[PDB]
């Protein structure tokens, strides 16, 4: 049975031999460096009395995915103040109050809150909704905008019914129950697929949508089986609804294993840890760890999903090690302990490109200490 049914979370740091005190301190020190660390390490920045943002340091903006990432880290760590500062910023500056994107969030803005593009990212919305459901269960609803449950339900309403409310489109294709790359375009991004979160949406969302979310969870597990390479285990950044890599886009070639697709291995690992529903998840985890066992973090590259390496180095190599180590939740092969130990001796990234590395790093630190949990009731 999964951790959702048993209430028991795998502490793989402790299984690998590390002491419970070493682990709780490492995790408290990983939070302290990210939220209150120095200029070269921190990614969280407080604003006024009641707002804060997660800075994408590489791109010098604030992204709906980062905000929603920060809000999940905060509710997992029982840090309501940082959560509420992040949620106020997202609510205040990013959420649309009218138009084709009503109740969606602008995917990026300037740190002062100036929208740079109204284009939303389903990535962000599904994470805002899961963190807000968790905040409600851990802390309980206050006045708007901190009526966490109603905020979560209103986002997931828009995600399924935007088309009916006017000239907009939903973030799930109703025919196949699959999340889209953006509302307007007929393909997907495998790293956006979170069957584990849809399971909990099927419990906590508006009653009329709960049957849909259950089918979406079932549908996303099937999808990831068609999207992930059967030999190497690598997925493309953008894929078609049939799981083949999506055509080259005007903004770039997303058919290869890069930044976006790293989150897949971690997404698969946590669904297995929570729900134990698809045994394929174990072999998928075994495959990606098997693929990367012989490769140094500093030698990580772009790869075709066929394992063909490019000359180009990975932009976020600590992010990729983090997601490979997270796959140890599902993997039971000969490389699982190596990745847990490797991860433990990897510090936080510093510098200009540290944002994505350090987010993925932290979710792995949570999950490998047994601290990425479902908060119920």
């Amino acid at each position: 049975k999964g951790a959702y049914d048993t209430g028991t979370y795998a502490n793989l740091f402790q299984r690998s031999g590390y002491r419970e005190d070493e682990i709780k301190a490492r995790l408290e020190q990983t939070w302290n460096d990210l939220f209150y660390g120095d200029e070269h390490t921190r990614i969280y920045y407080p604003v006024g009395d009641d707002k804060g943002y997660m800075l994408d340091t590489g791109n010098d903006d604030v992204r709906s995915a980062g905000m929603s990432y920060g809000m999940m880290m905060a509710v997992q760590m029982d840090k309501k103040h940082e959560f509420d500062r992040l949620w106020n910023y997202a609510y205040t500056y990013m959420q649309h109050t009218e138009g084709r994107y009503k109740d969606y969030f602008a995917w990026h803005c300037k740190p002062d809150g100036t929208r740079l593009s109204p284009g939303p990212a389903p990535d962000g919305e599904e994470f805002f909704a899961m963190a807000l459901f968790f905040a409600s269960n851990r802390w309980g609803d206050g006045p708007a905008p901190y009526d966490y449950q109603a905020q979560a339900r209103k986002i997931l309403h828009a995600c399924l019914h935007q088309g009916e409310q006017g000239e907009g489109d939903p973030m799930w294709e109703p025919s196949n129950r699959l999340i889209k790359f953006i509302p307007e375009l007929p393909f997907s991004d495998p790293s956006y697929h979170l069957p584990h979160f849809y399971e909990l949406f099927a419990q906590y969302a508006n009653e009329q949508d709960r049957t849909f979310w259950k089918e979406a969870a079932e549908a996303s597990r099937a999808y990831l089986r068609t999207a992930c390479h059967p030999v190497t285990g690598l997925s493309p950044e953008y894929a078609n609804y049939d799981g083949t890599p999506a055509p080259v886009q005007l903004h770039g070639d997303f058919r290869h294993f890069y930044s976006d697709a790293y989150r897949v291995a971690a997404n698969v690992a946590l669904d297995w840890e929570w729900f134990r529903k698809d045994p394929w998840q174990v072999q998928q985890s075994n495959r990606i760890q098997a693929f990367f066992s012989d490769i140094d973090v500093s030698d990580y590259r772009r790869y075709t999903i066929e394992g063909e390496p490019f000359n180009e180095p990975a932009l976020h190599p600590v992010g990729l090690l983090a997601t490979n180590a997270m796959a140890s939740l599902a993997a039971d092969g000969p490389d699982a302990d190596s990745f847990v130990k490797r991860f433990w001796n990897t510090p936080l990234r510093q510098g200009k490109r540290r944002y994505y590395d350090n987010c993925l790093y932290f979710f792995t630190m949570l999950a490998l200490s047994g601290n990425y949990r479902v908060y119920q009731q």
